[PDB]
């Protein structure tokens, strides 16, 4: 894909839910603000979703350090949404603090080079943006990380 | 896409929900029955599933004249299943008694011709393959009908008496 | 070709035969009713016109709906008056409730997607458009339903005063 | 389109209406023969009177040329036959000595340097074709109304003179 | 070529003799009226040239019609003039009511299509262009030659003009 | 951006390298059967602590002990890095090691990876994982052992 | 063209006006005398012909050194025959002594470099060329030159003198091999 | 090249070998003179140099006309100032009593149409340009001939009375016009 | 590579160590003195510096004839002064008084036509640039060990010298 | 042009005046031996030959170790004779002991890199091409007058067999 380390991190536009209801959201709104953008393949699965929740979880131990989290999947908004409103027991998410993205054209898990081609669905992935919009860390891999990402939102910052 | 009325219709396989567990379907597996292959675009809308609903209740009635229902999103077999074990008054679908594919890769929606490359969803698409394999109807519709299922089952019956009891002809016009 | 589902219908515009004489019929005249479009690919053959009959026996129930049908294929305003003039005996049409429109050019045929062009004929296309010019369903066929597009037409309008039908129990999340 | 003159006449296959039925006619077919080939734009016009009755009439005095003479529009075969089989009270054409050619890929009326794009119908045209295949006559306009039979008469006798 | 029923006629431009001087022709001259254009291959020829004496002969029909009759070969405007003046006793044309057109280039030739590009010499073309610019005619062959068809040409081509259509 | 691509096998190499004190060549396919971390760095004798080199070279056999051999590459030649290993340590330095430096002094490693500032002709701080039938698992490129050693773990259930 | 100085003249083959009647001309036909071969653009114009009317009165001085003379223009047979008939009072040649080529497909101005390209005529060359059919001699003018048929044939003569006797060559002068 | 028959001959700048001396020398030096301006592929050949030497000899009758001969090889003028003092008996030329330019960067043979585009030589060509600059004859010789010096001559007279006069034309022809 | 003789240098900017602290030299900075710019394949070798010991030692004499020395190889600026002070008895350069050029982005070696391409080190090298900007000199061999410094002192009085 | 240190030398073929006849001369005649290759702009020049004439001295020291020393510029054959035939004294070479190779086409210079374009004559250039045929060194300036003859003898014996500061040792 489009993402380099040290260039205008790659611009995106998506559907999300935040809080219950559908917004917009844009990589312009977060000017002046740090971004951890991260991808995970599917909703809905039998798998812990581990990875979501915490970083949910520690959401506003995030807002401190200036940096909004956005999760990125294909699925559409109609299903983030169904997904948060199950609740852990039948399997889904219960309410969650951090927008989750519909990528349901693809662009955006193409733009960042972690579309699975073969698939269709995003590899877990995760970008550090920096308030200039300057994409400045790159993670990329298979199996199911939350505190490597503080550090690392720190040390920018440090 | 590659959906050309006449012509053997495109080959497709996907993972499918079907009573209420992972399957591999692929169209080789229904060499000799009908099938009404139909796409809707999404899991979950706010849009009532009365298409999906419908077939679903008639399906014995397909199975009757030896047709096989198949419904198609670009949702992931996780999403269906999740979908058909939420309750109607939830906004999903209940239980179902025809597969629900995920087309997750999106190519079974541009096979078809039917994926709106913008967005990456499939219009509401119906197909009707008969049993050698070959696509004799396309349909395309803009928001759901539900005796638009009606529409199908008339169709594999009429496809199936042409195929044999000749084809109907008002009295009193000749050929040359 | 051009046509798009929930999207304003291609503009189309043809010579008809009407009233067993010629008219420029046009989309725009028909905005504020309902166009039942089909296509077929030849005049003059050896197969049953069943459809066209049909449509022509149905047409005021048509009418009654605010509904107009339209006929198209690829042969001239002079063949197609020639085919109504022919009586179903000797293969024809007999008199005619419907515009054959004329699509000699093969624009009509190209711009609704069901131009065969191997051949130069058009495929057995039925479209549906509605009051504003937008068009609300395609339907493609191999081989020769009036009943069923004059439903349609209906469930397109109570779709309008009505809403969608919906079993009982089902509400949005 | 591909006609030149001196040069192979462009190739052509199509379905016609030779004597009621149905059958494919082909350019190789006429090898040793001149053909005159007559392109027109639309059966079941009656505007004004048609060049094909005429041409009928005179296949004898062709064929005692060596001559084989082809109509073609860009009209099906279905409806070639209808016309034929039409009334002469209602302009139908009645039996035809001469084959009509189907072109309703229009192929015909393209590759003969005859389709009117705007219309997707041919223009009048005439090509005469020696018995070696070799386009000999060209001649095109937008009347509506043939121009003449005697004319490709004297042509066809013109160049088996300039042969000999 | 580039020679279209239908379309604007190919433009030219040539040095003409008309009555024994020299003058530059151009297409564009003759918007209004119609043209016929004739091509021939060779002048001085051991063949009659009976096409363009006849064309000469009845120059004045054409007239009566609004219509211009060119003449055009590959041969230069100072041989179309010895031609001319040559008596046709000695092979000649004798005075001329039609202009020839020298296509020394052999552009006029190919943008009618008509050269016979063995030889560098036009076949024998016939175009008709009506009072708007546009080719209502096209007519060649390889024989060695008409007047009387070009007349009822243009009668028959201004005929729909006024009527249309119909006849 | 490069030709690394996760699943995919990971972009061959070849280096000299100094290996306990001398040149030795490191091929990919030296590494078959056997997990590698490659890590690249901008450069040698730089003015702040190798605290990622020297971190990853004591528990260079914590990896050892995984079955995966750890990798750092610069853009330096192998002189400039046995001359790093053997200064001392004060105003600069780096001490011995147990990994391999290699010498990306063609820049075609760091290209092949994707992690060539170009600019400047330099790698990225880039950090990549490979398992024993050579394919990528891991892609991290920044501008921290610990990280490394738990996901090394992860890959092998 | 493929008129190279030195070598073999390309070959022609062309119609021409031979003392009234047409007759098919070659290069070859000529292999064994010296050919000056001459282009003009047109016939029937109101320049003078000073040039052709040269070679034609001295066509026989030619003949005596075996050389022939062979004029050239893009104008066919048909009318170089014409010009020739018409009388100098007409404007035209009246009889004449050398043949004149017709040239109406360009080939032969082309092959010999000398086709004005946009004008579809010949510039005015003339072309020496040996009894072993190697073109020893390019000349090219603007207008015609009368007194280029008296150097014609000094040159022809010079050419032939020097094929037999050698290099003329100023006293003294050795070279330094 | 850029010679065109009628039309002004191209430009020209270059370095000569004038009377022992080097000399630059260009075509507006030369308007309102004639000039034969000539090329030879080589210095120092063994090729007898028949026609240099020739126009050498002739120069006082082409002056007499007010035309100034003009020999060109692309050979550097420290060759041309040896050649002409190189004795006749060596293949030199001697003292000689016309220019020769030197060409060493091939642009006069190359704008003169001249350049043997594999050998870097030029043809023997031979240009006369009239006193207005405007190039009036191009002959192109394979070998020196001397007498092509007296056609040169010949010709530059035969120039210069149609300039006086005008073309004179044979008993009894007129054209055919109005 | 771009390099000319009788054409204007190819420009160059690059990071050296002066002295024993940073400074970017640029050609422009010479506008009006002679420049010799010499290349050398890698710092640190085991291979004795001699060139460049030799081109410092000379460096007034140089001077002098208002002419800059510089060097360059491909490695870093920080690879350079980690040479310059490390001591001559553990393979080092000892002080310089020549600039060291930094060409990391191997942009000089290119320009300058000397980059050995497929090892990505400069071949030896030395082009001389007079005040005006121009080259006027341009050697390269694939040998080890140069006795060019010598050399380029009797080039550059013989260009003055014109 | 096409000379690259490390690669194959420029192939070349030329008429060259060899013992005041002329021959055909090319790379490939010097395979197994060393070939100093050397470019000077005009024969018949006001500046004194000095190089081509140490050359022409020092050949035989140049054959002794295996070296052929060749001259080249754009001038012909029959200018490079004629000079070597000129007596010194009128400004001429005197008989020569290395070949000179015309340059007619300019090629060779053009290959090797020194054809000074605005000219149409060479830059005084140096290559030294080894018994392998590949390309040594590459030397080109503008001076007016090359001293050369020494510097090329050390290095084709540099070549042929491959000091050093203070207390400086390894590691
Ligand atoms: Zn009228
Ligand atoms: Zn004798
Ligand atoms: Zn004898
Ligand atoms: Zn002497």
């Amino acid at each position: 894909g489009n993402a380099r380390i040290g260039k205008p991190a790659p611009d995106f536009k998506a559907t999300a839910v935040v809080d219950g209801a559908f917004k917009e959201v844009k990589l312009s709104d977060y000017k002046g603000k740090y971004v951890v953008l991260f991808f995970y393949p599917l909703d809905f699965t039998f798998v812990c979703p581990t990875e979501i929740i915490a970083f949910s979880n520690r959401a506003e131990d995030f807002r401190k350090l200036g940096c909004e989290v956005l999760g990125v999947s294909v699925d559409s908004q109609f299903t983030h949404l169904a997904w948060i409103n199950t609740p852990r027991k039948e399997g889904g998410l219960g309410p969650l603090n951090i927008p989750l993205l519909a990528d349901v054209t693809r662009r955006l898990s193409e733009d960042y080079g972690v579309l699975k081609t073969d698939e269709g669905i995003a590899y877990r992935g995760l970008f550090i943006i920096d308030g200039k919009g300057v994409l400045r860390q790159i993670t990329v891999n298979d199996l199911p990380s939350v505190d490597e990402a503080l550090r690392l939102v720190q040390a920018f910052q440090y």
